[PDB]
């Protein structure tokens, strides 16, 4: 049996994360001061007689600084009051910010708040083109539209053209903030990534910065960073101990990248168990994916697929030695999950993730069959298989495992492929297909998404890619609509799904394949989030 020649780049990081011993003195000192700062900030939030603009700016700043997770109740109360008071006497900057904050928190504020800034045709008044803070906040708001907000159809184009025009002559750090926003909007960014940028590059350099908030943000970020490093060390040791790097050498060695993805799903300390469980799943399914894509024979993949469906250690017999390796590891991992959720009485929920993994593997095999037969399915058939091979139904399901408040009812909701989940999955599917078309086409994958699209509609590669981009935009509008109250499950269980979509936008930014090539997109984020602390 002739195996393919391995072509995955080695891990970028070596052993540098393998060992992290926390400085307890420093961590304790940080936590003590943060408690004081937190109380000071709580009082800023609860101050009476603040103007609307000031209140919104404060909330926005605390959110961008990445410390809003300390104040979920205070912020929710304040935003609810603003929503219900329904004010109208504002300028563009305040109106756009108000719209964005409320929509992001699920308050369905009417887009009619923008009508006073438009002519008779719903086009934004170009007389506003010299209002940079207005344009910036309009730009950010334009990304949180639903299908009911066609009033705002012009907002992105309008704000973009005039921010571009103004940017080179703007004062710092406003120039840098505008330039950054044009590359990466806030709503679609990974929260810890945007927080790292905002604290260090913008807020630290604002003449009018509040020193209490800045110090709070820096200490909180660096203290949470200590937790993250501890987690990654624990996961790095778990990975090293499995030693796939040598027993399964055809496979990617990307546990640090998997950790970054888990960190994007949630960064808060209370999701520590959830993060570690999630990264282990992302690592393990990555192995499976590599086995289907670039090592296993048709015969081997069949047995593997069947073995996964039956989920029984007695099935190791039918597998080739190398396949035995990952199959036992997978079965052990889920046993570990069950064990880990035992003392909480939440062991029984692990079955939901297992069923989703079975689904992923079934569709990996279908994908293999298509490749082997040279089949190019219609788009509808393509998606019926290829949506699950994003692993995103599986990852969202996994993300709930370590969340202590997640109930069977939450898993029931998720199992029905609700709209917001389907949207996130679609975004991952079409953005990856656009970014990876040319390489996959080179390797003879005639059932890649864009190829299926081209043949089905009889259109060019350019036209197919535009169609796929449209599908992503529709999906983002569906995500935004899915956050609106009343929500079908607690918002806590929607945010991971939102964050999976954000991970897509960030990993494939500028249509780069940051998936297959870690150095291309992800390496600087990992350094900024997990190697370098923020200087105080
Ligand atoms: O190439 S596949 O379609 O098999 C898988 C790919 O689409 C998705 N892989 C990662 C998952 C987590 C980070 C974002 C993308
Ligand atoms: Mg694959
Ligand atoms: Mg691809």
């Amino acid at each position: 049996i002739v195996r393919p020649v391995a072509d995955f780049s080695p891990s970028l990081w070596g052993d540098q994360f393998l060992s992290f011993s926390i400085k307890n003195q420093v961590a304790e000192k940080y936590a003590k001061e943060i408690e004081a700062l937190k109380e000071q900030t709580r009082n800023m939030l609860l101050a009476t007689g603040m103007k609307l603009a000031d209140t919104l700016n404060l909330i926005d700043t605390i959110e961008r600084l990445g410390i809003s997770y300390h104040f979920e109740k205070e912020i929710d109360d304040i935003l609810d009051q603003i929503y219900n008071q329904n004010s109208n006497c504002n300028d563009l900057c305040t109106s756009a910010l108000q719209f964005r904050l409320l929509r992001q928190h699920g308050f369905n504020i009417s887009p009619e708040i923008f009508s006073k800034f438009q002519d008779e045709n719903g086009k934004f008044k170009e007389s506003l083109a010299s209002d940079v803070l207005g344009l910036l906040n309009l730009y950010e708001a334009s990304h949180v539209r639903t299908h009911a907000d066609d009033i705002l159809e012009d907002a992105l184009a309008f704000s973009t053209i005039h921010l571009e025009s103004a940017a080179p002559h703007l004062k710092s750090p406003l120039r840098e903030q505008v330039t950054h926003a044009l590359e990466q909007c806030l709503h679609k960014g990974v929260p810890r990534v945007e927080t790292r940028f905002f604290i260090s590059s913008i807020y630290d350099k604002e003449q009018s910065k509040n020193n209490v908030l800045l110090r709070f943000a820096k200490l909180d970020f660096n203290l949470l960073q200590m937790l993250h490093k501890q987690e990654l060390a624990q996961v790095s040791r778990w990975w090293k101990d499995l030693d796939f790097v040598t027993t399964l050498p055809y496979a990617r060695d990307r546990v640090v990248e998997c950790y970054f993805w888990a960190l994007g799903v949630y960064f808060e300390p209370q999701y520590s168990q959830a993060r570690v469980m999630l990264v282990k799943t992302i690592s393990m399914i990555s192995i499976v994916d590599d086995t289907f894509d670039a090592y296993g024979t048709v015969k081997e993949l069949e047995a593997y697929t069947d073995a996964i469906q039956r989920w029984d250690i007695n099935e190791i017999d039918r597998l080739p030695d190398y396949m035995k390796i990952s199959y036992k590891a997978i079965l052990d991992l889920y046993k570990d999950y069950e064990k880990e959720l035992s003392s909480a009485g939440r062991s029984h929920i692990v079955c939901h993730a297992i069923e989703r993994m079975k689904e992923v593997v079934r569709n990996y095999n279908v994908e293999s069959t298509w490749f082997i037969e040279g089949y190019t399915p219609p788009v509808s058939e393509y998606l019926s298989n290829a949506l699950a091979t994003t692993t995103y139904y599986y990852l969202a399901t996994t993300s709930y495992l370590g969340m202590k408040s997640a109930t069977e009812q939450d898993f029931e909701w998720l199992s029905k492929n609700p709209k917001i989940l389907e949207a996130s999955v679609i975004i991952c599917r079409v953005i990856d297909d656009t970014a990876t078309y040319e390489v996959e086409k080179s390797r003879g994958q005639i059932a890649t998404g864009i190829e299926c699209c081209m043949r089905d509609y009889g259109i060019s590669t350019k036209e197919a890619m535009a169609k796929f981009q449209n599908m992503a935009e529709t999906a983002w509008k569906d995500i935004n609509e899915g956050l609106l109250r009343p929500t079908p499950v607690s918002t806590e269980f929607l945010t991971p799904i939102l964050n999976l979509a954000r991970i897509v936008e960030v990993t494939y930014i500028h249509n780069l394949d940051g998936y297959t090539h870690p150095e291309k997109v992800l390496k600087p984020h990992i350094i900024n989030l997990l190697v370098d602390s923020i200087k105080i």
